[PDB]
């Protein structure tokens, strides 16, 4: 049994459900509530963040790795998406979990022109683990559209088009 906190979150899935077709087909319901772990990663300089940092907003969180390649083919979509409805109620927090080179994502996002998305970043990649131990993360990448509870709504089990008219029509309907 669920945090029952999460229960608007489930509400708001079956809600939008009926818009998880085409572009974000593959975007899976929450069907029961699910409070999702309090993920621990860094800011781009380091500083550390967890996800109820960001309570308050509904959030696509997004696990990516330079070694993935639908990840890095994806990352612009996910900019886009950023830059379209990132405000007081939405944010992307796009999580890399690349643990060899530091410097990598960091060159990837930089030749890409992708500023948006900031640099969230797990070098221990514990995040994926903890998304894993939930049956959330079966590989990458991984996004999961949460409540401002912290709270399961939708999770993709690969990428998307998240800057089509298919994704932003499902996000803003998750928002508001």
């Amino acid at each position: 049994t669920g945090d029952p906190a999460c229960r608007a979150a489930v509400a708001t899935a079956q809600k939008i459900a009926p818009l998880a077709h085409g572009e974000v087909a593959a975007l899976t319901m929450a069907s029961a509530p699910l409070k999702l772990p309090d993920l621990a990663f860094e800011d781009a300089d380091g500083k550390p963040k967890k996800l109820s940092d960001f309570r308050g907003k509904t959030l696509l969180v997004n696990l990516w790795a330079t070694w993935c390649v639908p990840c890095r083919k994806e990352m612009p979509a996910l900019d886009e998406l950023q830059g379209k409805l990132s405000g007081p109620n939405f944010e992307v927090v796009a999580i890399n979990i690349d643990t060899r080179d530091p410097e990598k994502p960091k060159t990837f996002l930089k030749e890409a022109n992708l500023t948006r998305l900031g640099y969230f970043n797990d070098q221990k990649a514990k995040v994926f683990q903890d998304l894993k131990a939930i049956g959330r993360a079966l590989g990458m990448p991984t996004s999961v559209l949460v409540d401002p509870q912290g709270c399961e709504i939708a999770t993709i089990a690969g990428p998307a088009e998240w800057a089509s008219e298919d994704a932003l029509k499902l996000i803003r309907a998750a928002t508001g």
